C-alpha cells in the first residue's frame, strides 16, 4: 500500500479533505480516493479514525461502495482511503438534475434503486450506521447501485422517522421510503423552513401522491414504508416478495 502505485486522474470533489479519480499502475484499474490530512489531530481522534477504517472493511457486499486499501503517507500527514470508482455518481446529482431539467426518472430506475438499496439495507441489519440520503447513494457504470459511509446542523432532517422524533429497524424503512419517494416526486414528502414545522406535517403524515406517471403499486409500497406506525412498514424481506421486484431490478457484474 504506496501512494506511489497509484496515479491521481483529477479532483472530483473537495470538501474532510478531498476526492480523486486515481489509476492503479499495475492493471490500470480506475478507483478512487479519499485524501485526509489527520496532522491537526489528536492520537484519540486518530484511533476513532482507525476503528472506523475497520469498520469499513469489514463489510462486502456488491450493493455496499468496496474497499480496497489504505494507505499512510506519514510524510505529508496524508491518509488515502481507496474505494471503488461510481461512474454514475451520486443520487442527489441525479435527483437536481431532474429538478433542474423538469424531468423526471423512469419507474424501472426507481425500481432498481428501491430493490438494491433494500438489499444493502438487509446487509447492515444482519451485521448489527449509512445514512440512508441521496448523496449516499452511488451508480456505477451497469446499473448498479451502492450505499456509502457518510454516517458509518444547519441542515433540515427531511428524512426522519416520527419514533425518532422523540425516542429499531423500521426506522430505516421510513427513511429509505423518503428516499423513494424523494426520486419519484423529486421532493422530499414532508418539507418546512424549520425542524418545529417539519415535526409538525410528519407527525401528520400526509403527503401527495407521487406522480401519475409512477403505477398505483409503486405508490402503494413507498406510501406503506412512510406509515406513522413502525409496524405497519413492510420488513425488507416483504418489500422484496414484492410482484414489482424482478431478476433485472438486483445487481449484474
Ligand atoms: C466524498 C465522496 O464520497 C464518496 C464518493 C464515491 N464515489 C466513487 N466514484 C464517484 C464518482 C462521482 O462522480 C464522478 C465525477 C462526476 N460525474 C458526474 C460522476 C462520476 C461522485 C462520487 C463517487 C463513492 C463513495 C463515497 C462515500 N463517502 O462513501 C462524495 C459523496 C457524494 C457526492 C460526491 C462525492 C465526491 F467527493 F467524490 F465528489
Ligand atoms: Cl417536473
Ligand atoms: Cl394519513
Ligand atoms: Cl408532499
Ligand atoms: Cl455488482
Amino acid at each position: 500500500s504506496r501512494a506511489e502505485d497509484y496515479e491521481v486522474l483529477y479532483t472530483i470533489g473537495t470538501g474532510y479533505g478531498r476526492c480523486q479519480k486515481i489509476r492503479r499502475k499495475s492493471d490500470g484499474k480506475i478507483l478512487v480516493w479519499k485524501e485526509l490530512d489527520y496532522g491537526s489531530m489528536t492520537e484519540a481522534e486518530k484511533q476513532m479514525l482507525v476503528s472506523e477504517v475497520n469498520l469499513l472493511r469489514e463489510l462486502k457486499h456488491p450493493n455496499i461502495v468496496r474497499y480496497y486499501d489504505r494507505i499512510i503517507d506519514r510524510t505529508n500527514t496524508t491518509l488515502y482511503i481507496v474505494m471503488e470508482y461510481c461512474e454514475g455518481g451520486d443520487l442527489a446529482s441525479v435527483i437536481t438534475k431532474g429538478t433542474k431539467e423538469r424531468q423526471y426518472l423512469d419507474e424501472e430506475f426507481v425500481l432498481r434503486v428501491m430493490t438494491q438499496l433494500t438489499l444493502a439495507l438487509k446487509e447492515c441489519h444482519r451485521r448489527s450506521h449509512r445514512d440512508l440520503k441521496p448523496a449516499n447513494v452511488f451508480l456505477d457504470g451497469k446499473q448498479n447501485v451502492k450505499l456509502g459511509d457518510f454516517g458509518l446542523f444547519v441542515g433540515t432532517p427531511y428524512y426522519m422517522s416520527p419514533e425518532q422524533m422523540n425516542r429499531n429497524e423500521k426506522s430505516d424503512i421510513w427513511s429509505l421510503g423518503c428516499l423513494l419517494y424523494e426520486l419519484c416526486a423529486l421532493m422530499p414528502p414532508f418539507t418546512a423552513f424549520s425542524q418545529k414545522e417539519l415535526a409538525g406535517k410528519i407527525r401528520e403524515g400526509k403527503f401527495r401522491r407521487i406522480p401519475y406517471r409512477y403505477s398505483d403499486e409503486l405508490n402503494e409500497i413507498i406510501t406503506r414504508m412512510l406509515n406513522l406506525k413502525d409496524y405497519h412498514r413492510p420488513s425488507v424481506e416483504e418489500i422484496l416478495e414484492n410482484p414489482l421486484i424482478l431478476e433485472h431490478h438486483h445487481h449484474h457484474h
